[PDB]
């Protein structure tokens, strides 16, 4: 049984990260560098509220493109609610902050049918310890599709 | 590195019959990202021969259309390895089998070993094997793979298309 981490601090998760590897329920919404959940995490941003603005990349239109979601708190605390990517979701599984967070988008409505997750690094190379928590995590999700990136893919993000 | 276990003594002849591509895997994800992508392969069949090659029939997504291919895999001095010249790989590698419920199988091509790896779990009924994917998952759990698929049930039966 995967689950929402216990207490997060939403300004320690703050600065650069690269999105390592992503899982997604459905091989559609992962599969294609133009998928629609293939986004990749450049940056996390709190508001002085303790809201999140994500900083990440998608191709929209044969580039590479950045896109903001914010992230608005909740009152369970590593749940946020956003409205982009058709997810209204984000829900921080794991973070020690320095080195790894693993998070998960989703629909409340459709969970199963929108349930994407990625293993987020603070530098740009596989971190085995984070991939291992992040497989740990994914046995017990219903996932169809992974991907894992290279550092060279982790430099030169999407 | 890739290092991968054989079946050992394998026996080609009980492997006949229908089987069905429940999961894949590639070291490369443009291998497998895309029903278009070169070694998005769905097996149908694998029909031995009695010197000991091995037909596979399989299907591709290619126009509309699920397109079936034959790739004939002949024996070697391993029994477990067979070579082809097809979706420019040229090995096969049965890495486990039971005969009854599933196979496990990879393909490459022996001069870029590691960008050219695909590996695959097979079954023989149209349904989510728990003890086939668990073996699947260990078999790859020192290979270098970037792009893990697996089909539901009704994927399964619909040859290809997903």
């Amino acid at each position: 049984v995967t689950q929402t981490m216990k207490d997060l601090d939403v300004q320690k998760v703050a600065g650069t990260w690269y999105s390592l590897a992503m899982a997604a329920s459905d091989i559609s919404l992962l599969d294609a560098q133009s998928a629609p959940l293939r986004v990749y995490v450049e940056e996390l941003k709190p508001t002085p509220g303790g809201d999140l603005e994500i900083l990440l990349q998608k191709w929209e239109n044969g580039k590479c493109a950045q896109k903001k979601i914010i992230a608005e708190k909740t009152e369970i605390p590593a749940v946020f609610k956003i409205d982009a990517l058709n997810e209204n979701k984000v829900l921080v599984l794991d973070t020690d902050y320095k080195k790894y967070l693993l998070f998960c988008m989703e629909n409340s409505a459709e969970p199963e049918q929108s349930l994407a997750c990625q293993c987020l690094v603070r530098t740009p190379e596989v971190d085995d310890e984070a991939m291992e928590k992040f497989d740990k995590a994914l046995k017990a999700l219903p996932m169809h599709i992974r991907l894992s990136f290279n550092p060279t893919q982790l430099e030169e993000q999407c």
